[PDB]
């Protein structure tokens, strides 16, 4: 236990009064709406999303990066700090690994997340930077370089990847990269995207039968003028080129500005390719804050259609959870356990909606009462939901308060030297 | 002849001497970079681009229309104004219909388009707004809406527009709705998509062999929270979904802040759906603005994108080009003119591309090079070779000083009824 | 009382026993925060916002317009339209009017007012818009027109709007243009500034000493390349160069992509220039829909600072609240009611905030609990104070389901045939 | 000479034919238009831009960086290499420094830079990053941090770039800091703007009596949530509040999208607090990129508003200009030469605009023939002129081509080693 349990015990002593409070006055009110509170957090209990390895440690821009004290030295630290927050809000439970970052025994790997009672979620592979040794670099692309030789060798990457992510029990491959021009005539679109497919296809061929292979579309950055994998659409014609092992991700910043983000989620989901997501908020471009901390709304609307999906009966839909953040000015454990907490905030706010009087509205045209009756369930505060859910599976009702209270990042402070060079 | 064939000749040999000053210094600096100036004057003579009949009446915002002099008073007068913009510029030959705005005899329309030297382009059907003596209304939805009746009804609509198009010479049908909601929840996104799908199955139906069916897809306006055919990804597994004569139509100013649309357009060119154009301006949203206006290079890149593949000459590859503009402060007559010029003016700056050079730049990452070479082409002042196309083929050097030489606004002023002003509407 | 006494009285008695637990169960959480609930319901049920006249008819955009069942007819329907809000929210007591839109007898207008319990808020020229007998027309601008001629016709209809305000109660004049071009070159920026402030200079001349003048910024639309008056730093220059009586209003719709709206505001009230507000909520662009319906955290982060002012302790602000909505497919009474309620709902959460927690996790620079602090206060569920406030001032628990009960949209549908 | 003269005369002799054409044809196009090439070529010849020392050496993102080879280390390399540029174009004869990046010794400086022909334009002080040794991390904010002492702290640190600029000939202090937050309610935008400007009005009081304090506003990035100095207004509120001295910084990547930058441009030197102007492109955010490589459009639109200043002779009026881009893809002495072209591209097209017929198209509302009049300059290849004014003043006729032929990449590649 990475958090004494005593003082997850004592902490949630002291709050199980007005938890007690809360929550039996919020069943009361469900109960009037025809909702068993029961059973929303018996589901909300059960929601779970992907940790990210590099969003344990601090961030940074590319103007500079303040780390905090005990930043992890590696991998195995990171696993460490991974098992806190699953810990304390029991909303965790895999990790997502990013090669060469995470590179390690798989053995090792593996007994360490065992030993913490973590998992592995998708494997993520890097050929948006150089790794030493390398025989080709990446500074003009990867999957889509000109040189048939680097293509090559990013392939040879994923399929490290494939192997590593075996090995430790991970079931997928996500597959992002930098790859596009920051000049008109830079680059020729339609050669650079057959590039990337050929490749990829490759790729595919290395994938076990129980595999997904997720491409994960962005606007820009790195690449400021085009991007090969620049929007869902170009996605969604790489899921149906390479097969049915192959999918979409979101990244929920990767959209340009007043983007309709939950359309593209109802659109993949419909023609069978929503792989997954990678949750993050943001205001101006792929800011990579703590989800639902700018647009809480937004992130219910984008849970609104994962819900709409269950209800509609789509079949085969086992989309992956994964947070994808960036923590530059917090203490990235604390950000990544309250993030995890509004995913699963707008999850349950998405179970409350009454889809029986929603479709009624929605048949008549009555778009005043069908608005309403999504915000009857976002209006709902459902926090005693996500207090009581952490309560019953050995997390912490108020899970940064009870962090904080632990004395853990003292702790690994003192453990952990900074970097020097 | 709109136009007094002695007012193009005089403001032609006003202008012949300068004219021929400049076409024989850019004849000789392309002949500096290997490229002989005819072929390009060659291909730009043949480069046409349809006119919107909706586009010769002056336009307006929702919050009010200002109308000029001599407004036109139906298609008739439309289709005299459009016979201006081909007979100055040579680049406008078709016209593209808007039903039921511009419903008539079939037989007169072809009469008046045969006596104009005009003929047809891609027919629009319209089921975003109600017309007198409807049964059901499009206010929330038509080909998408969830009443059954309303959908049959949208798509007898677009079938009736098909049969009009067949009798005038038409060989396509371009749908653009304003399907979507203005609220969250108040439609199901993925059930809307189906019954969208569905209707234009039995529209697609109804296209005659040698027909395309245009979908055109567009961010927001009229609907403000989600749109059916909001982006071209949708627009794509529309166009897939129905067969071989559906593809996609790209409107420049249908797409969210900061998109790269030239990429689209090569897409869509890469997996056959690209169906053709809408050619406008934007700064902010559907702004409408003249072609080039705004954004010239933007222009000259979408052009850079479709040369290239019409240069590796994908077959049978022939994107149906349009203007959808509307002109609120401007003469209409005079926008589509200088509107149709800057078209032929990217199309002629991306003719001059050094292609292989390009390649070479590309395939050894010298983004620098690659870059210049494109603005190599585009810095080129290729009016001569625009002028010099329009002179040789009954146009006029500078179209639009003609326009105004021939007093051709005072004379329909004073052919037509005044107009008034008035509130909203397009 | 267009909804009849009983109509609203029973349905409030439908609701009543839920309402007691909802808001003995709120009360009592709110306790266990240190805060008094009916402090907060106090303060809720006296927030006003006034209502758009040119919002209680249905509205359309440039393709077309859609309307519903018993449009109101001119500007006396919409005068009893806008009594069902008031009257069922209480949170809009006040209607803003437009000219010449709704050119009436002012001392009948003033009339009818009094006898639905309504009041005017501020007045609203247009000069965006050409009206039968104009002697010049606004195609190519109005106070900032090339034409002298145009210029001083458009100060008189401003002027005019003052003696029409005058003479119902209101004691400001919001002015709003499309002024701008659709193509580079087409207008001299600096020019065309210059004319705006002499003309505006006029109306200033011309502002009574009891009134506020308030320009509203606009980043585009109607005019597609330049706008005059685009952004609320050339609002900014306006305001502080034509006097103190001169304020900038700011319209939650009317900014460039991703604009951070909350800290506009935040500027406008450090420097005093903060006139008031034309709420309503959008994703693409000016959309005019119901306020937070697209995104309501960033209504209530609009609040947040205006709540914080208070706290700071800033002295002479009263800002202007109005409601500035189109209803293209909803009825557009229903649409008002519930923009006008979650208006109440950001503002009531905003109350919420622990100020002292805050300023302590600022001061330490805590982001996480910063941030938590402010959520804490937005994700508690306000519906009770906002529905109890209405029961105590005479409206109804539930707006928009005693409205629907009263079938006054069938009634008016039947009173104004169409 | 970093660039052997043999070689850009030999450079130029090979292109001398072709560019006599070219010249002699636009001047008598431009002739016909009644414009005198002579008379665009004298004022292209004295338009100079400075060159951003952290610009020539290879930049990257928060992804990665992929040097170059020959890659300038230190400012000794950098400016040797900015040197080239000023050679070759002869538009750049000023060079921006950024401290602490730039240390050296300030006699030292000088004379490296008298010795290369190069000036140096305003100073950049940096308190968006942390240097080693630092008493107060910048992390939550510098000039407007809520921590005393760390505002003290950043308030010496830009007097101390005052006393370098001082040493060698600089004239300004440019003041961009990253200051804002990420979340909401993280900071009181109020408080923070009051301390911002506090700790500003302590940089003024440093201020020698011919200098200019230029504040640089962002949208956004690094603080992704709100940002102190985020737009022109607020920039307009600070250069208002803090005196003559202190004026307005225009970076052209740093505004909200579809943002009308030209109208920007306009309203600050109408007011006179345009302190000058940070060029690049860019599609989607501060991108940095080469300036008009993306929309050179916009760029000519702006100077066509600078332009107009000047020819109503507008009070104040003197902006001050500079390059800021970052070079990812490319090679960074190739980029500033081409950006630094297409500047002057832009500026001599905006002088080839009537602006007499402009002025009655806009009086008349004839917005078709005023949009048109502005196209017939900006359609107008001035080429031939700004590569005449490079050959006439000691430059190149085509400087990326005399650039490569010359080898000088090479050359500084066995110079400076590489990291591998
Ligand atoms: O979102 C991404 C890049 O912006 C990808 O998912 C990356 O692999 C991830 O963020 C780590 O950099
Ligand atoms: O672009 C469109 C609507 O924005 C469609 O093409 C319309 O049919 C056309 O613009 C006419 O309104
Ligand atoms: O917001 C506005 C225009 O976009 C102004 O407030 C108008 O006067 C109002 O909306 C009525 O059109
Ligand atoms: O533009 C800026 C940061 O985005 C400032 O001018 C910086 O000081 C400059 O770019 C160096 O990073
Ligand atoms: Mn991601
Ligand atoms: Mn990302
Ligand atoms: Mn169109
Ligand atoms: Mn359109
Ligand atoms: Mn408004
Ligand atoms: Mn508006
Ligand atoms: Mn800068
Ligand atoms: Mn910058």
């Amino acid at each position: 236990f990475r958090i004494a349990q005593d003082v997850v015990a004592r902490e949630n002593d002291r709050r199980a009064s007005a938890l007690k409070e809360d929550y039996e006055a919020l069943g009361a009110n469900l109960a009037r709406r025809g909702v068993d509170i029961e059973a929303v957090t018996a589901k909300v209990e059960k929601f779970f999303v992907a940790v990210p390895s590099w969003g344990v440690g601090t961030g940074g821009t590319r103007f500079a990066r303040f780390p905090g004290t005990g930043e992890p030295r590696g991998i195995f630290d990171k696993l460490d700090d991974c098992a806190v927050i699953q810990q304390l809000t029991r909303a965790t439970p895999n990790v997502s690994l990013h090669i060469p970052w995470d590179k390690a025994d798989p053995k090792e790997l593996k007994a360490r997340g065992d030993a913490l009672g973590l998992g592995f979620d998708a494997m993520n592979s890097n050929t948006f930077s150089d790794a030493p040794g390398q025989a080709h670099s990446y500074k003009y692309g990867s999957l889509s370089h000109t040189n048939a030789a680097t293509r090559a060798q990013a392939v040879e990457h994923n399929l490290e990847c494939i192997e590593i992510g075996k090995a430790i029990g991970s079931k997928a491959l996500t597959v992002w990269i930098g790859d596009g021009s920051n000049f008109p005539g830079q680059s020729n679109f339609t050669r650079a995207f057959e590039r990337y497919l050929s490749a990829m296809a490759e790729i595919y061929k290395g994938l076990p039968d129980d595999w997904k292979l997720f491409s994960e579309h962005k606007m820009y950055e790195p690449a400021f003028y085009s991007t090969v994998v620049q929007d869902w659409g170009t996605n969604y014609l790489i899921a149906q080129t390479l097969g049915p092992k192959a999918q979409c991700l979101v990244d929920l910043g990767h959209h340009a500005p007043n983007t309709n983000i939950e359309m593209i989620v109802a659109r993949l989901i419909q023609f069978g390719k929503l792989g997954g997501f990678h949750f993050n908020d943001s205001k101006y471009g792929d800011d990579d804050l703590d989800a639902g901390a700018i647009e809480p709304y937004r992130l219910f609307l984008v849970f609104n259609e994962l819900v709409d999906a269950e209800a509609r009966g789509v079949k085969g839909f086992h989309p992956a959870h994964m947070i994808d953040q960036k923590h530059n000015v917090t203490d990235p454990i604390e950000s990544l356990i309250n993030s995890a907490n509004e995913i699963r905030r707008a999850y349950a706010q998405a179970l409350l909606v009454d889809r029986a009087a929603l479709s009624g509205y929605q048949e008549d045209n009555d778009a005043l009462m069908a608005t309403e009756t999504l915000k009857r369930a976002y209006r709902t505060d459902v926090e005693p939901i996500l207090a009581e859910a952490r309560r019953r599976t050995g997390g912490a009702v108020d899970p940064v308060a009870t962090y904080r209270a632990s004395g853990y990042r003292a702790r690994v402070a003192a453990e952990r030297p900074a970097s020097v060079a």
